[PDB]
C-alpha cells in the first residue's frame, strides 16, 4: 500500500464486459438472478437462435452483464462462443454449480490484448477468433478454471452482445438501480504467485493491499491485495487464507467447498443502493437473495461518530433499517451489503455497494469519479466482531 | 373403475427434481408459481451428503436436491453420481414421482412381487416415516412416501420447516397429472399397471396416450408415445431426443381458480418467471363461445382470452387449461395450469366429492387450435 499508479497495462482494458457463469441449466439461474438483481433479460442464444452448442441467456442492468451458459444434450458450428466446451461446462458444474467461468474485459484488439499477455506470461486457454462483425474473442487463464475473456468491439456495432445473439426487451421489465461492476474477487490457496502472474501479464498494478492482524475474523484472517488497470476503472482483487491460524478462514471454507480457487464475491455498484436494497429485500421473501444479518445496534451509534459528519441522520437512519455497513478512506465513503451464498455450497455471494466522494477535476477542469473512493470495507470486518461482541455483552 | 391397486396408493406427496443447484430453480419456480420455501435439508441441518430444497403451495409439493461437493443423508436413495449424471443428461428434469403409501416397504414388497424393477431397498427414515424406491420409465423412479397421519418432519425425517413471513401463494392446491413420454406406449403401460394396479382412465389416439389411475381416480399417470410412421415431427419424438430418453413430459397443477392464479404467474414473466404459449386466435375463443356458452358467462370466456386459457369438456365438466414454454433450457419439460369445474357428485351417504378428471385432459383442443390457426390465416389474405 504505496498506493502509486504507473500506467503498466500491457493492454488497453477500457472497462468489464460481462461475467459468465456456467451450470447445468442456464434457464433456472437467469431467472432467479433477474429477480433478485433486478438485472432482465437482454438477449439469448439458445436453441430458438439455432445454437445448438450452447444455451446462453444474459442478464443486463445497465453496464453489468450476467451472462449464464449451459450445454445441451449429446453441430458446435452453431455456436456462439466458440470458446465453449461442453465437456469443460459439464466439468465445472460437477465440481462447482453455481460459480463463475469467466472474467470478461473489453478491449481494444482482443488479437493483441492476448498476444501480449501470453507473450509476458499468461497461460493460453482460447486461440483468438474472428466472430463477424469486427467481434474479437480471446480467452487467457486468471486462476484454476477461471478465464479471463478479452472482447473488442467496433463503437457503434449490431449485435449489442455478441454474433448470434438475439435482444431481448420484455415490457415490465425493471431494474432496480444497479448501474456498473465494481470488482471481481478471487480466493486462491496462495497469493504472491498468482498475484505476480496476473500483473505479470496484465500490467496491473497493485491499487490497495490488506493483510490480516485485525483484517479476518476471530482467530482465521485473510491476506487481500488488489489490481488495477491504468484508469483504475477494473479492479481484480485476490484474498489467500491466513496460513498457521488456529482456526479455518472463510477463505479456506471457501477454497474446500469450491475444490479449488474461484471467484468469491462480485461487487454492483449503484448511484442509490439503499433504494436498490429495498427492491432487492422485497424479492428475498419469494426466491431472491437473502442478505447478512443485519449488524446490531452499537455498530451504527459508531457510524455517527466515524461518518456523522459527512452522512445525514435520515441516511444513517436508512442505512440501519436495512442492514448497511458503512466505511470511509482518505476521501470518501463506501456503503456495503453482502448477500448471503448464492448458490448450494458456502462459496459464491454478491455485494451490493456505492460510492460517495472523490470526485477530482482534470486539465480542463472536467470532474471523474475516483475509482476506489471509499476503500473497500476492511474496517468493517473488525467493526462488526467488536461490536456483535459489546452486544452480547449488552445482554448479560 | 376396476379397483386392482396392489398397494394403497394415497395421494402424491412430492416431485424430486435433480439439478447442479438448487438454490437457482428452487429460487426460480418459488416466484414463478407462487411456491414459498417450505422447508430445507442441506448444510445448515447437518446434511453434508446433499442439498434439498422443498417448495409448497397447499398440496403442490416440488422438491429441489443437488449434490455436494455418508450418515447425513436426508434421502439415503440419493447418490451423487446419479445426480451428476442425470444433471448432465436432461438439465433440468424430474427425477423421482413419489406417492404417500400406507406401508412403503409393503407397497415396495407388492409391487417388486408384481414385476416392478427395483431402485431403493425399502428404509427407515425414522419418525414412523418409511422410503423405498421403484423404476418407473427412464430415469424416473416412483418413490412410496409413508407417515404417521400427524407424524414430526411436516416433509421427511431431517428437514428443518421454512417460513418467511411475506410468503405468498398464487391459489395452486394440488397435483393433477404427472404426464411421462415414452418411446412405446405398449410394454410400458404394461409394466406400471402390471405392478401398481393402476387401470386404465381413458387411451387416446399429436401422441397416442393412456392414463393409468389408482383407485380414487386421485393419482393420474399418463403417458404418451410418438406416432410411429409419423409424417410430420412429434413433439414426443423431440421431447425423447433432446431429453436423451424417457422422463416427465409436464405436471398439471390444479387451481380452485385459474384465471387469479393465471394473473399472478403472467406477471412474474418479465423478471424470470414462467412464460406462456402463445395466446390462440380470435376465432378459437368464438368457438368455445358456442360448445361453452352454457357453462360459462360471456364475461368469464373473455378473461380466458384475455390470458390465452384454453377450454374443453367432458361428459358433464369444463375444463380450464394453459401451457408453460419449456421450463429448462432443453424443449422438454413443461407444466399444466388448470381448474376443474363441476363433476361433483354424490356417494351412498350423501357427501359429494369433486370427481377426478372433471373436464378430460384438454385432448380436443389440440385440433380446435389447429382448425382456428388455419382458418384465422386465410382470413389475412
Ligand atoms: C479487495 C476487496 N474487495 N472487497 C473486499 N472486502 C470485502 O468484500 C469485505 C469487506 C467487509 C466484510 C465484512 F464487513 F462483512 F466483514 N466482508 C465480508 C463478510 S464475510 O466474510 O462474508 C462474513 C460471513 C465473515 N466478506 N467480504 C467482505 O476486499
Ligand atoms: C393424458 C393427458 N394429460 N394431459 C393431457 N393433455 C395435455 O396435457 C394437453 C392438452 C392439450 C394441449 C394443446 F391444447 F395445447 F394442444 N396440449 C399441449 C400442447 S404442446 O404439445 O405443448 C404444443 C406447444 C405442441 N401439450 N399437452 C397438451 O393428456
Ligand atoms: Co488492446
Ligand atoms: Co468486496
Ligand atoms: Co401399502
Ligand atoms: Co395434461
Amino acid at each position: 500500500f504505496v498506493r502509486a499508479n504507473p500506467r503498466s497495462d500491457r493492454f488497453q482494458a477500457l472497462a468489464f464486459h460481462h461475467v459468465e457463469l456456467w451450470c447445468a441449466d442456464a434457464a433456472s439461474a437467469a431467472g432467479r438472478f433477474a429477480f433478485a438483481l433486478g438485472a432482465p433479460l437482454a438477449a439469448r442464444s439458445d436453441l430458438s437462435t439455432g445454437n445448438s452448442a450452447h444455451a446462453s441467456l444474459l442478464l443486463r442492468s445497465a453496464s453489468v452483464a450476467f451472462l449464464f451458459t449451459a450445454p445441451y444434450g449429446g453441430a458446435a458450428t452453431t455456436a456462439s462462443i466458440p470458446s465453449f466446451s461442453p465437456g469443460a461446462a459439464r466439468r465445472f458444474a460437477a465440481d462447482h454449480g453455481l460459480a463463475v467461468h469467466a472474467v470478461a474485459l473489453r478491449v481494444a484488439d482482443a488479437a493483441d490484448a492476448f498476444r501480449a499477455s501470453v507473450a509476458a506470461g499468461a497461460r493460453p486457454a482460447f486461440q483468438p477468433a474472428d466472430l463477424g462483425g469486427g467481434f474479437g474473442l480471446a480467452e487467457v487463464e486468471l486462476y484454476g478454471d477461471v478465464v479471463l475473456r478479452f472482447v473488442s468491439h467496433p463503437d457503434g456495432a449490431d449485435a449489442p452482445f455478441l454474433p448470434g445473439f438475439e435482444g431481448v426487451s420484455n415490457p415490465g421489465a425493471v431494474d432496480y438501480g444497479l448501474r456498473r461492476f465494481d470488482h471481481v474477487v478471487g480466493n486462491v490457496p496462495e497469493l504472491a504467485p498468482v498475484a505476480a502472474y496476473i500483473s505479470g501479464f496484465t500490467g496491473f498494478h497493485e491499487f490497495a493491499e490488506f493483510t490480516a492482524e485485525d483484517v479476518g475474523t476471530a482467530e482465521s484472517g485473510l491476506n487481500s491485495v488488489v489490481l488495477a488497470n491504468n484508469a483504475e476503472t477494473v479492479l481484480l482483487p485476490l484474498n489467500e487464507p491466513v496460513h498457521g491460524t488456529k482456526r479455518r478462514s472463510q477463505i479456506q471454507t471457501y477454497l474446500d467447498h469450491h475444490g479449488g480457487p474461484g471467484v468469491q464475491h462480485i461487487a454492483l455498484a449503484s448511484d442509490d443502493v439503499l433504494g436498490t436494497l429495498r427492491e432487492m429485500r422485497a424479492r428475498s421473501a419469494m426466491g431472491g437473495f437473502e442478505f447478512l444479518a443485519p449488524p446490531p445496534p452499537n455498530y451504527y451509534d459508531g457510524v455517527r461518530r466515524r461518518a456523522g459528519d459527512v452522512l445525514s441522520e435520515e441516511q444513517i437512519n436508512e442505512c440501519q433499517e436495512l442492514g448497511v455497513l458503512v466505511d470511509r478512506d482518505d476521501q470518501g465513503v463506501l456503503l456495503q451489503i453482502f448477500t448471503k451464498p448464492v448458490g448450494d455450497r458456502p462459496t459464491f455471494f454478491l455485494e451490493m455497494i456505492q460510492r460517495i466522494g472523490c470526485m477530482e477535476k482534470d486539465e480542463s477542469g472536467q470532474e471523474y469519479q475516483k475509482g476506489g473512493c471509499g476503500g473497500f470495507g476492511k474496517g468493517n470486518f473488525s467493526e462488526l466482531f467488536k461490536s456483535i461482541e459489546e452486544y452480547e455483552k449488552s445482554l448479560e
